[PDB]
DNA sequence: ATCCTGTGCT
DNA sequence: AGCACAGGAT
């Protein structure tokens, strides 16, 4: 896989498209895992201005883990999916208890935090901190998957390891953060779950999915 | 190594 | 009413 020029194309085109949204603002650990939480749960239009709420009421990892529960509640009303704030909260406290009030570095210390999984662990490590994690979500499931012509079923932890293997081959280890950003913009803008944008996609020379005619059967599920 | 869970959609 | 979604699940 000629992956140097991969890495070129994807990386030039988020270069030109990268969305300026409210999380991207800076690279924050907390504020990339808060953002992370929202989006796992809620279209990108909603997360906005929840997002600016939530930190302006918890600026820093510190403000939300000295924060009653109730507080968090009143943040989190609308989004649902209340338990998982629940447990960020916890995980919060945890961090400031027992890690120093910074976010873990160390995948594996990081997803020992409830309701931390390997997405999260790898989205905040290689976007805030620069370590070469894949970050594998939903959306670069769908962009590998085409890419790659994987068949696989994506529930499973056998496929979704093969993902992560085939990340760590055609990583730009220049910029590990930027790499998994952008496979995630990717496919949000362009590789879409339907009628993908293949004819203005940047890695449309590299994809065996969009060669083959069979994009929109892909990523496969049972 | 999952399969479960809250949610939205039709 | 039943299905799709989307990650973490121990
Ligand atoms: S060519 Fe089409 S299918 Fe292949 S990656 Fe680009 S958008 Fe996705
Ligand atoms: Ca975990």
């Amino acid at each position: 896989f000629p992956a140097r020029e991969f890495q070129r194309d994807l990386l030039d085109w988020f270069a030109r498209e990268r969305r300026d949204l409210p999380w991207r603002k800076d690279r924050d650990p907390y504020k990339v895992w808060v953002s992370e939480v929202m989006l796992q749960q809620t279209r990108v239009e909603t997360v906005i201005p929840y997002f600016e709420q939530f930190i302006d009421r918890f600026p820093t990892l510190e403000a939300l883990a000295d924060a009653d529960e109730d507080e968090v509640l009143k943040a989190w009303e609308g989004l649902g999916y209340y338990s998982r704030v629940r447990n960020l909260h916890a995980a919060v406290k945890e961090v400031k208890t027992r890690y120093g009030g910074k976010v873990p570095d160390d995948p594996d210390e990081f997803s020992r935090l409830k309701g931390v999984g390997p997405y999260t662990v790898g989205a905040v490590l290689s976007l805030a901190y620069g370590v070469p994690e894949p970050a594998v979500n939903g959306n670069v499931m769908r962009v590998l998957s085409r890419l790659f012509l994987v068949t696989d079923d994506i529930a499973k932890c056998s496929t979704r390891k093969r993902f992560e293997q085939i990340v760590r081959e055609i990583m730009a280890y220049e910029n590990p953060g930027a790499f998994n950003e952008a496979l995630i913009e990717l496919g949000a803008l362009v590789c879409t779950p339907r009628r993908p944008s293949c004819l203005l996609c940047p890695v449309q020379a590299y994809c065996q999915a969009f060669a083959e005619g069979v994009a929109e059967e892909l990523p496969v599920k049972m």
